């Protein structure tokens, strides 16, 4: 009886196995754009993805992860609210059963069709498993998806999904350039939070871009053909794999932009 996104194992149940679900710095949150304050002492983000080395794509039964070689500073996030160097390890998405839901963060209560998470770990902690035990261990760059024009840089991901339909399937996924998933502007909101899936560790500096990317209805429809189940088991479409907004508690959301 493991955690998931059903009625009987979804977000409202996670606190039983993971009591930090009710903690002081949980994610996602609603971003109230009129309450977020411009912080002129933030810097610009530095997203350095030119030497990124993608390796594999995995259906883990909750989402799919595009995994990177993180054994050197090949693809790193720095600047903005961050001190030091954060190495890209994987990205994944959260998405809905229909276009009006799917994002984890919300903006003035607006839900986007999906949300991309580029996960990075603080190299001062040496490995990812050590980093998740630290309050400044991870930096997640979150990017909203809206349905409209196709995103050309997403299509290589879309087309490999047929090969990883079910939980536990992987495929080689080399030479994928995550720069093709970025919007034009790097304006962002930032706040201290958590993983949005169990174990819900409070180790993340969230950096949520203001500008969504556009993907086509056909692209998101292909996400919705994935399965939560394993091969040879009854089909459960991988949709609505998002955690709703959590209480902001004693946090401030800061804006990089006026
Ligand atoms: C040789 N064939 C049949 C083949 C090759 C690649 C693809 S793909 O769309 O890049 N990947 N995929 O499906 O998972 C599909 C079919
Ligand atoms: C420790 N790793 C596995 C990890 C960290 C953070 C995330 S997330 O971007 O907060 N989304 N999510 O939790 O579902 C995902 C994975
Ligand atoms: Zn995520």
């Amino acid at each position: 009886h493991h955690w998931g996104y059903g009625k009987h194992n979804g977000p409202e149940h996670w606190h039983k196995d993971f009591p930090i679900a009710k903690g002081e710095r949980q994610s996602p949150v609603d971003i109230d754009t009129h309450t977020a304050k411009y912080d002129p002492s933030l810097k610009p983000l530095s997203v350095s993805y030119d030497q990124a080395t993608s390796l594999r794509i995995l259906n883990n039964g909750h989402a799919f992860n595009v995994e990177f070689d993180d054994s050197q500073d090949k693809a790193v996030l720095k600047g903005g609210p961050l001190d030091g160097t954060y190495r890209l390890i994987q990205f994944h998405f959260h998405w809905g059963s229909l276009d009006g839901q799917g994002s984890e963060h919300t903006v003035d209560k607006k839900k986007y069709a999906a949300e991309l998470h580029l996960v990075h770990w603080n190299t001062k902690y040496g490995d990812f498993g050590k980093a998740v035990q630290q309050p400044d261990g991870l930096a997640v760059l979150g990017i909203f998806l809206k349905v409209g024009s196709a995103k050309p840089g997403l299509q290589k991901v879309v087309d490999v999904l047929d090969s990883i339909k079910t939980k536990g399937k992987s495929a080689d996924f080399t030479n994928f350039d995550p720069r093709g998933l970025l919007p034009e502007s790097l304006d962002y909101w930032t706040y201290p939070g958590s993983l949005t899936t169990p174990p819900l560790l409070e180790c993340v500096t969230w950096i949520v871009l203001k500008e969504p990317i556009s993907v086509s209805s056909e692209q998101v429809l292909k996400f919705r053909k994935l399965n939560f189940n394993g091969e040879g088991e009854p089909e459960e479409l991988m949709v609505d794999n998002w955690r709703p907004a959590q209480p902001l508690k004693n946090r401030q959301i800061k804006a990089s932009f006026k």
